[PDB]
């Protein structure tokens, strides 16, 4: 039987806390937003508001907040105060929610189905529970969402492409923002013809209450469990945001630097086996993807249960091909079971994760979007090679840190299955990306054993015989030029990997 992991032992692997740098103390920058009092910030203690009292920006480069004296409604009054008036209402049916939201949602009192939204208060929930809903956990969310301007006192910048720009703000500021989100607040990212954020990912929560999929229930579990731990207890940490844009990357096919360590294993999960390592969002380039639609796969599920995640839709314009967004701090509140159609709200989760010396915790997950390839072939094409290349090394590499204190990353099949990459060639290509960013690779095959050994063997036969990135990159290369470029059926006769030991053990 095969065994359940290869390659160098997981323990032996760099992970947060242990290989951090001494971080300097947290200020704001030209390239970092501080929306907290960083001279009164304490372990164990919600962060203060920085400036103490609200400031709005109502412009093209922040955040549009709905408590803005400049969102109007129709004369032309105050959408902030409307909005007040709607949801201090007493809730009891999920009809009255319905209602609240649609009071400063006119234009969408047709479009928006709530379907969901009824079955899962009126059947899903037990009636102890849906009491609890409504008699508590609703005034309560609704009560952090009209704090907004007393709890985020800081315009929010929009992380718009090729800003390298870092946003960190308190999880207790993230929960009310989020409550703004489920409540649709937030003004101009509702309309479909939109134009300012159409290349913005939805944060308004309505398509989380509509239609009849047996999804919509197990996403609101997930959501109030959340909603449920913030309002009884504040959380005291912070999460920073950094968009990463790269204008330059290695010279692939001379690049000099070895191969690093490999952990492969067709058992365990990222964020239960990665703790403490760089962990990899499988992303849309929408980040989050469907997770406020449709959407149950990878990523969708991770920014369910560690819902902080959520928020960087407010404020992260789409991702083009040379960036990322790193994420530190989010917090996990809940466990699950199953997959897509499978998955399940398990149960809350308590996280025992140590925080760093800016209080976030010891969590980085970072959202790379891979290519969907609709015919096969396209990924080996140099030019798509290089672009997937380059993604992960945008994911990987941290501009003025030293190696040594640099985490293992955390990855897996991405972009693969359905979207139509190949596992082993996009194993190959993280591996090269961590190489350049020299990083360890920690890889999840999740539940594909035959993978595991094939990726252990390349690695270490390539590692053995002391081809570096440049080498490798070149029999990628060698196979697009002889096995893909004249095939006229949609896969070649002979795969990249025995391609790669015939053309090694033919070599010099």
């Amino acid at each position: 039987p095969e065994k359940k992991w290869l390659g160098t032992p997981i323990e032996e692997m760099r992970k947060m806390p242990r290989c951090g740098i001494h971080l300097p103390s947290l200020r704001p920058s030209a390239s970092h937003t501080v929306t907290v009092r960083v001279d009164l910030l304490r372990a164990g203690e919600v962060p203060k508001p920085f400036p103490t009292h609200y400031k709005d920006l109502w412009d093209n480069k922040h955040v549009k907040m709905p408590c803005s004296e400049q969102n109007l409604y129709p004369t032309a009054g105050s959408r902030w105060e409307l909005i007040q008036t709607a949801l201090l209402n007493k809730f009891t049916r999920p009809q009255n929610l319905k209602d609240a939201i649609l009071k400063y949602n006119v234009a969408y009192s047709k479009k928006w189905d709530f379907t969901a939204l009824v079955d899962f208060w009126d059947k899903v929930l037990e009636e102890a529970e849906a009491q609890h809903l409504y008699q508590s956990i609703l005034p309560d969310m609704v009560k952090i969402a009209l704090c907004l301007p007393n709890i985020c006192t800081q315009p929010i910048p929009l992380l718009k492409q090729k800003m390298n720009h870092s946003v960190t703000m308190s999880q207790e500021q993230i929960a009310s923002l989020l409550a703004n989100a489920f409540f649709c607040t937030f003004p101009r990212r509702n309309a479909k013809m939109k134009s300012e954020y159409s290349s913005y990912p939805d944060i308004n929560f309505n398509r989380l209450f509509e239609g009849r999929s047996s999804r919509k229930p197990e996403k609101l579990k997930t959501l109030f469990c959340y909603f449920r731990r913030v309002t009884e207890k504040k959380p005291t940490g912070l999460v920073t945001f950094t968009r990463q844009s790269l204008e330059d990357f290695p010279e692939w096919e001379r690049c000099e630097k070895p191969l690093t360590r490999l952990h492969v294993t067709y058992e365990g999960t990222i964020e239960g086996n990665g703790r403490g390592m760089l962990q990899v969002d499988f992303a849309n380039r929408f980040v989050g993807g469907g997770v406020t639609g449709a959407g149950l796969v990878q990523e969708e599920i991770r920014f369910l249960i560690n819902p902080e995640l959520i928020v960087s839709r407010l404020f992260t314009e789409v991702l083009d091909h040379n960036e990322c967004l790193i994420i530190t701090g989010t917090e996990q509140y809940s466990e699950y079971t199953g997959y897509a159609e499978t998955y399940r709200w398990a149960r809350s989760h308590e996280d025992g994760s140590e925080k760093d010396d800016w209080q976030r915790r010891c969590t980085e997950i970072v959202a790379i979007d891979a290519l969907h390839f609709r015919r096969y072939l396209d990924q080996f094409v140099p030019e798509k090679v290089r672009r997937e290349l380059n993604k992960a090394y945008c994911g990987f590499l941290r501009p003025g840190v030293p190696s040594e204190n640099l985490s293992a990353v955390a990855t897996g099949n991405w972009g693969c299955g359905a979207f139509g990459g190949d596992a082993r060639l996009k194993a190959l290509i993280q591996i090269l990306a961590a190489a350049a960013a020299e990083r360890d690779v920690v890889y999840f095959t999740f539940g594909d054993s035959e993978l595991m050994r094939d990726i252990y063997s390349m690695h270490t036969f390539l590692t053995e015989r002391k081809l570096d990135v440049g080498k490798v990159y070149k029999l990628l290369l060698r196979y697009y030029n002889e096995e893909c470029r004249n095939c006229s059926t949609p896969g070649p006769d002979i795969k990249l990997y025995p391609f790669i030991y015939h053309a090694v053990e033919s070599s010099a």
